[PDB]
C-alpha cells in the first residue's frame, strides 16, 4: 500500500535541506550522541553520589507512599498515582534503538479499528463547525518568535535577528509561495521561499518513564517501549519490525567508565520534529490569532491556568472522566487536515495560505540518528509532500491540531454514549456552530476540558448522567473503545495538565481538589530533560534558563499535595546521606543567584530588584519555557517575563499578513 521514498544524505534532496553554512551541514551530519546531562551547574547526571540520593530517595518514597488510586482510576489520599522509581535513569543516555517515524499512519489508523473520515454527517458537521469557530473573526497579533529556537530546514540558524528577518520574508512571499504549491512546483516554493523541504528529526529525552520492583526478587523492570525499524516506518508497518528497544544502561560501565547502580536504566527518547521555519512562519501568524480566540471566547473549554481555575469548573460537574488517548501524534488523522484545509477554502481563507497549511501536514521528515551507525534519511519526496505521519510537533499550529481532534471526539463520545437526545441540535452547518458553540462555553450539560490530548470529562445533573456513568463503566472494563477516531481509555490516576485531582470518601467530584502532582516537582527538579548549558551566554537561549528560580514557585505548585512535606524532608534526609550538604540550603543558593540573573534580562527589573512582582506561571516559564509549548500561553505570563523568552516581528506586517489570508 505504497512504501515511502527515501534518500541517504548523500542525495541531492537531501543535500537540498542544509544551507552552506556550518550550522545546518552539522545538523545534517550529527551522529548519534550521548552522555550525562549536567542537572545543574558541576553536577553531572551520573555522578555517583546524585545516583545513591535517587536509589534512597525513590525506593523511600514508594515504600512509605504507594500510590491511592482506586478502580476507577481516581486518586484519592496521600495523592500519590504511581511509584517514584521514575527518576531511576541514567539522563542523556537513551535506549537504543529510537523508533523511526512511520511514513503512513494509515495502516496503523485501520488496523486500529479506527475510522477513515468522519462516520456520520453529524460528526462530519462538528468537525467542520470546529474550524468555523476557531478560525472565523481573528484579531491580528504580533509573531511572537521563541528566543534560542532553530530556524531548522534551511538554515538552522539561532540567531533572533536572521529569524525576525526570515520570519518577515515569509510573510511577504507566502502568497506567491502558496501559488507555487496550487500549480505543483514545490521545489520553486522551496528554493525560492524556503517553504517546504522537510521536518528535520530530532530525539527528545522522556527523562523518566514507567519501572516497577518486582517483589519476589527485589529486581527492578523498566517499561518496555516499542519502536519502529526503519523498514517498518517506510512502509507503515506492512512490512519490516515493531520491538522493544533497549533501556539496559549495563553498556555505560564498558563503553564509559561510568559506575551503574543496580535498577538504573536508558532514557526513553520520543522523535520530535522542527519543521522549516519560512513554512511555519505564515502558520503560526494565522495559529496565535485562533489560540486568542479559543481561549477567551472558548475559555471554559480550552484556558487553563491554575489549580483553583479548573477546579471552579470541576466542582459543578456530577460526574468527571479523565480520559486517556493512546499515541495522539502519531494516531492524528490526515482526513482531518484534509477537511480542516476544505472547511477553511469554504470560509473564504486564501487558497495559496490553505495550501501552506496542507503542505505543512504532509511534508517530508528528514531522520537525524536514531542510534550509533543509524540515521541521515529523508523519508518522502519534498519534490510532491505526501506524507501520512500523524501531527508533526514541529509544525506551526500542533497544540490546534490536537485540541480540535480531541474536543470534537470527546463531544462525540458523549453524545454517542450519553446524550442522543441531543443529536437533534445539529441538523445543518449554522446548527452544528450554535451547538458547538454553547457546548464549548459549557452551557450544555455534557461539558468537557481541554487541551490536545489531556482532558476531563463532565456531566451536570443529568438525564445524559446516567449514560455518562455507563460510558465510565465501559472505559473501566476496557474492553470495547468507545469512539470511532482515537483509542480512548481512561487515566489511571485522573490529572488534568499536570495536576492530580483528589476525590475524597465521596469520590464525587463536588468534593475533588486539584492538587499538584508530587512526583512531576521530582522529576522537574532530579531528571529535567535538558541540562543547564552553562556554556550558552545568552541564559534567555538556554532551554532552562533560570533554573534555581522554581525553588520559588514550588509550594505554590506543589504545597496542595498531602506529602508535600514529607517529601521536602525525605529530600533534606537523602541528599545529607549522599553529599553531606543541606538540598534546602544549595536550592536558596541557586534561587539567589538565579534572582540575581535575571536582573540582568529584565529591562524594568533594577541591579537588586527581586522576585516580588512575578507569578508562580512567571518563575515555573523562566525554570522550564517547555511548560509554554505545552501548560501555558502568553497571556499567563507577566508581559516583562514574556519579553525575556520571546520577540516579535511588528504587528504592522502580520497585520498586513493577515488580512491578506482571511475572508472578506
Ligand atoms: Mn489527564
Amino acid at each position: 500500500p505504497r512504501r515511502a521514498p527515501a534518500f541517504p544524505l548523500s542525495d541531492i534532496k537531501a543535500q537540498m535541506l542544509f544551507a552552506n553554512n556550518i550550522k545546518a551541514q552539522q545538523a545534517s551530519k550529527r551522529s548519534f550522541k550521548e552522555g550525562a546531562i549536567e542537572t545543574y551547574e558541576g553536577l553531572l547526571s551520573v555522578d555517583p553520589r546524585f545516583l545513591s540520593f535517587k536509589n534512597e530517595l525513590s525506593r523511600y518514597l514508594t515504600d512509605h507512599f504507594p500510590a491511592n488510586v482506586d478502580e476507577y482510576g481516581r486518586v484519592y489520599g496521600n495523592g500519590v498515582r504511581t511509584n517514584f522509581f521514575g527518576m531511576r535513569h541514567m539522563n542523556g543516555f537513551p535506549m537504543i534503538p529510537a523508533t523511526w517515524p512511520l511514513a503512513s499512519n494509515l495502516k496503523k489508523r485501520a488496523d486500529a479499528d479506527l475510522a477513515d473520515g468522519p462516520v456520520s454527517e453529524r460528526d462530519n458537521l462538528l468537525f467542520r463547525a470546529a474550524v468555523r469557530l476557531m478560525f472565523s473573526d481573528l484579531e491580528p497579533v504580533p509573531l511572537k518568535i521563541r528566543k534560542g529556537s532553530s530556524t531548522c530546514i534551511p538554515y538552522f540558524s539561532n540567531d533572533m535577528g536572521t529569524k525576525i528577518e526570515i520570519a518577515e520574508r515569509a510573510l511577504e512571499k507566502a502568497e506567491e509561495a502558496g501559488n507555487l504549491m496550487l500549480q505543483g512546483k514545490f521545489d520553486d516554493a522551496y528554493q525560492l521561499h524556503q517553504m517546504g523541504g522537510a521536518y528535520y528529526v530530532v530525539y527528545r529525552a522522556q527523562s523518566t518513564d514507567a519501572i516497577t520492583l518486582d517483589p519476589k526478587t527485589g529486581k527492578f523492570v523498566s517499561k518496555d517501549r516499542m519502536v519502529a525499524d526503519f523498514e517498518y516506518a517506510v512502509t507503515g508497518g506492512e512490512q519490516g519490525s515493531l520491538f522493544a528497544a533497549s533501556k539496559d544502561a549495563s553498556r555505560l560501565k564498558e563503553q564509559y567508565g561510568i559506575d551503574v547502580p543496580d535498577g538504573f536504566f536508558c532514557e526513553r527518547r520520543r522523535t520530535a520534529m522542527g519543521g522549516p521555519f519560512a513554512l511555519n512562519a505564515p502558520i503560526m501568524a494565522v495559529a496565535q490569532p485562533v489560540r486568542n480566540k479559543i481561549y477567551s471566547k472558548y475559555a471554559y473549554t480550552f484556558h487553563h491556568t491554575t489549580r483553583l481555575n479548573k477546579e471552579e469548573k470541576v466542582k459543578e460537574w456530577s460526574l468527571c472522566v479523565a480520559t486517556d488517548v493512546s499515541d495522539h501524534d502519531t494516531f492524528w488523522p490526515g482526513w482531518l487536515r484534509d477537511l480542516i484545509c476544505d472547511e477553511l477554502l469554504n470560509m473564504g481563507y486564501a487558497p495559496w495560505w490553505v495550501k501552506l497549511f496542507e503542505t505543512s501536514l504532509k511534508l517530508p521528515v528528514y531522520v537525524g540518528a536514531p542510534a550509533p551507525e543509524q540515521g541521515h534519511t529523508l523519508l518522502g519526496d519534498p519534490s510532491n509532500p505526501d506524507l501520512e505521519v500523524g501531527l508533526s510537533s514541529g509544525q506551526g499550529a500542533t497544540d490546534l491540531m490536537g485540541t480540535l481532534l480531541m474536543s470534537i471526539t470527546y463531544l462525540v463520545m458523549q453524545l454517542d454514549h450519553t446524550a442522543p437526545h441531543l443529536n437533534s441540535r445539529i441538523k445543518d452547518m449554522p446548527s452544528a456552530c450554535r451547538f458547538l458553540d454553547s457546548y464549548w462555553q459549557g452551557h450544555e450539560e455534557i461539558r468537557q476540558i481541554s487541551k490536545s490530548d489531556d482532558a476531563m470529562l463532565g456531566w451536570t445533573k443529568g438525564r445524559a448522567l446516567v449514560g455518562g456513568h455507563r460510558l465510565f463503566e465501559m472505559l473501566k472494563e476496557g474492553k470495547v473503545n468507545p469512539s470511532p477516531y482515537m483509542k480512548i481509555s481512561y487515566e489511571h490516576g485522573g490529572a488534568f495538565l499536570g495536576d492530580i485531582l483528589l476525590y475524597d470518601s465521596r469520590r464525587e467530584p463536588g468534593s475533588a481538589i486539584f492538587v499538584g502532582n508530587i512526583n512531576s516537582m521530582l522529576n522537574n527538579q532530579f531528571s529535567p530533560e535538558y541540562g543547564v548549558q552553562s556554556g550558552v551566554r545568552d541564559r534567555s537561549k538556554r532551554k532552562r534558563p533560570f533554573p534555581g528560580l522554581a525553588w520559588a514557585s514550588m509550594k505554590d505548585t506543589y504545597g496542595a499535595c498531602p506529602i508535600y512535606s514529607d517529601v521536602l524532608e525525605a529530600i533534606e534526609r537523602c541528599w545529607w546521606n549522599a553529599f553531606g550538604e543541606s538540598y534546602r540550603a544549595y536550592r536558596e543558593d541557586m534561587l539567589k543567584r538565579d534572582t540575581l540573573e535575571l536582573s540582568r534580562y529584565v529591562a524594568s527589573m533594577a541591579r537588586q530588584a527581586g522576585l516580588a512582582e512575578l507569578t508562580p506561571i512567571d518563575l515555573e516559564v523562566l525554570a522550564d519555557p517547555n511548560k509554554l509549548q505545552y501548560k501555558w500561553t502568553e497571556a499567563d505570563v507577566s508581559a516583562n517575563i514574556h519579553e525575556v523568552l520571546m520577540h516579535g516581528v511588528s504587528v504592522e506586517k502580520t497585520e498586513r499578513f493577515l488580512r491578506s489570508v482571511m475572508p472578506r
